[PDB]
């Protein structure tokens, strides 16, 4: 069917996304970058999709109903929630284009986090379906991760939810384009890797360094030291490098960085649509821009050495990587406004 621009697309209902394209590649995201919104955006994604517990659904209680917008539709509530915190900022920014093109919650959050990962050098296209209803409840309480979970616990909720330790390393990739704002507000904006606007394997190697220093003025609930100038680190994510049941996985991206794309794209594919039926939306990928930039070799950062890898998995040692000559450089917040 024909589309705008002289676009063309299988179903003519994708057609619309075309436009909402236009607009949040153009405003949302200042003109396709890969920078705050893409990443508030990717984030999202996750917050809306993870209310979602069979468990709960089996003890004859509401589970949730996964990536079905109830995060946007039912914000007051949802976003007041302690693991919520931070994300009423790009709730409130995406809700009125959502509705200015008259598309769904749920879609509209899943697109954007499409849409803008694509952005990212090197970064996924993710798989976009179309359909999902506004009409469900708010998620329960207690469902979305927490930075001070422990690894048994975040593993038991991502897999009720439907997730193997594995996909959750893979989901974690998000975090090579990622900052915080809410565990130390006094350094909102310092991201979890050197390179937040690169899909990269960066935030894997430097979440196995010694943590060694403290970025701002102490630690806070959520946070553990940090291995370079610039950088935050999550107490989970140090957790999750280190722990057996993860830590071949996480190394794995390290060793192997071209397979970060695929099994991002995989697990993400799963996420966007828990609580729906595939086979009963509408498939609209194509409008998802080609991601542009090559897969990087990993580096040690410089002033780094193997003796600050902190290698966690027992069958196979940690790869040799280049290490980046002369003087680390403190890495800059994410920008802007
Ligand atoms: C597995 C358990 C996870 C935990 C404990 C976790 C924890 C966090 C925390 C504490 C932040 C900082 C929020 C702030 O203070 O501003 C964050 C940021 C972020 N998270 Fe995760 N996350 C997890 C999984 C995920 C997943 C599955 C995704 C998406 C697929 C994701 C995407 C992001 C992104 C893109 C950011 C950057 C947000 C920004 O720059 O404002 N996270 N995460
Ligand atoms: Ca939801
Ligand atoms: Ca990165």
């Amino acid at each position: 069917a024909k589309c705008s621009k002289g676009r063309t697309a299988s179903n003519d209902a994708c057609c619309v996304w075309f436009d909402v394209l236009d607009d949040i590649q153009e405003n949302l995201f200042d003109g396709g970058e890969c920078g705050e919104e893409v990443h508030e955006s990717l984030r999202l994604t996750f917050h809306d999709a993870i209310g979602f517990s069979p468990a709960l659904t089996r003890q004859g209680k509401f589970g949730g109903g996964g990536a079905d917008g109830s995060i946007m539709l039912f914000s007051d509530i949802e976003t007041n929630f302690a693991a919520n915190n931070g994300v009423d900022d790009i709730v409130e920014q995406q809700k009125p284009i959502a509705i200015k093109h008259q598309v769904s919650f749920g879609d509209f959050i899943q697109f954007a986090g499409a849409v803008g990962s694509s952005n990212c050098a090197g970064g996924p296209r993710i798989q976009f379906l179309a359909g999902r209803s506004n009409v469900t409840k708010p998620s329960p309480d207690h469902l979305v991760p927490e930075p001070f979970d422990s690894v048994t616990s975040i593993l038991a909720r991502m897999g009720d939810a439907g997730f193997k330790p594995d996909e959750v390393v893979a989901l974690l990739a998000s975090h090579s384009v990622a900052a915080q704002d809410t565990i130390d507000p006094k350094l909102a904006g310092h991201p979890f890797d050197s390179t937040p606007s690169d899909f990269d394997s960066q935030f894997f190697v430097e979440t196995l360094l010694k943590g060694t220093l403290i970025p701002g003025d102490s630690l806070h609930k959520g946070q553990v030291k940090s291995p370079l100038p610039g950088e935050f680190r999550l107490q989970s994510d140090e957790l999750l490098a280190r722990d057996s049941r993860t830590s071949c996985e996480w190394q794995s991206f390290i060793s192997n960085p071209n397979s970060m794309v695929p099994k991002f794209e995989r697990a993400m594919a799963k996420m966007a649509t828990l609580g729906q039926n595939p086979k009963k939306l509408i498939d609209c990928s194509e409008v998802i821009p080609v991601p542009r930039g090559r897969v990087k070799q990993p580096t040690l950062p410089a002033g780094k050495t193997i003796k600050d890898i902190e290698a966690s998995c027992r069958k196979a040692p940690f790869p040799r990587l280049p290490t980046d000559k002369g003087t680390f450089t403190s890495i800059l917040p994410v920008p802007s406004s």
